């Protein structure tokens, strides 16, 4: 009767409302279990895969985020998951620019971001999802970095984590982080700034990052606070609180979810639909 929801390295566990909520890797989602005494072995389970950054195998109760089951996992497992989820940096080959030369050309690259918006006629294949926020943040976050690198340039990652909650004017969404490109510009005088890209909260232009942050925690939306952010090489695909990275150097994660998650707008359906025949 529960429904698989495979393995995942769970990365926080919070106590909310007489309920847990755990978060897991690369998703947004947060997830409950109810505190119950049929419950304390899989909820021990989970805050010691947490502490560990290790994996477990969830089942989740049908058409929910609520968390019935909880396994463990295999030698293997183990090993994969050490694989994928690493302390491990690895850099990019070529050499783009990592600061771009004026804010025309900022807002050049901001238009080409948004003129990829799925919904827009302007948008090509796969179009990047920002009227779904839902979840999917880490796939828009990198394709928005292509659009950079086919310009030439690079640019940052910032993951802002917590009880974050946001807005699009019309309904919220919850998350456990989000992130978006962190972009370096040289202003009128030539000092670099740096501007967050991300048109799934700001649809206008570039923000700053302290606005961006603010924007992930509307408290029009319930309880909202930001525990933590920190700021990457654009290459990481996710970085966990533990300071793991996780990459997608060829875009087939990233492509592959924004496929999956093309038709979808507004905040549901939530959760979102499983991306995990998306591999890299």
């Amino acid at each position: 009767k529960l429904k698989d929801f495979g393995k995942t390295v769970p990365v926080g566990i919070d106590e909310e409302n007489g309920m847990i909520k755990v978060s897991f890797m690369l998703t947004q989602q947060f997830y409950e279990i109810k505190p119950t005494k049929e419950n304390e072995q899989y909820i021990g389970m989970l805050r010691q895969a947490v502490k560990n950054e290790s994996p477990v195998h969830i089942f989740l109760k049908p058409n929910s985020n609520e968390i019935g089951k909880v396994e463990s996992a295999s030698p293997e497992d183990v090993r994969y998951f050490k694989t994928i989820l690493t302390k491990e940096v690895k850099g990019q080959t070529n050499k783009l620019a990592s600061v771009i030369p004026d804010v025309a050309t900022l807002n050049s690259l901001f238009n080409q971001i948004k003129n990829q918006s799925c919904g827009t006629s302007t948008a090509s294949s796969p179009c990047i999802t920002f009227r779904y926020p839902v979840d999917g943040c880490y796939a828009r976050a990198h394709k928005m970095r292509q659009i950079l690198m086919n310009n030439g340039y690079d640019c940052e990652k910032q993951f802002v984590y917590g009880n974050l909650k946001a807005s699009t004017g019309t309904c919220c969404v919850a998350w456990s982080y989000h992130v978006a490109i962190l972009v370096s510009y040289k202003n009128a005088s030539g000092v670099t700034e740096k501007r967050i890209i991300d048109p799934s909260l700001f649809s206008s232009g570039p923000v700053t990052d302290t606005a961006w942050r603010n924007a992930c925690v509307n408290t029009s939306c319930g309880s909202a606070s930001v525990s933590s952010y920190a700021n990457t090489a654009g290459n990481v695909y996710y970085r966990s609180p533990s300071n793991s990275y996780l990459y997608d150097n060829n875009l087939i994660n990233t492509n592959c979810v924004l496929t999956k998650f093309s038709l979808l707008s507004g905040c549901s359906p939530s959760p979102a639909p499983d991306v995990s025949s998306c591999g890299f």
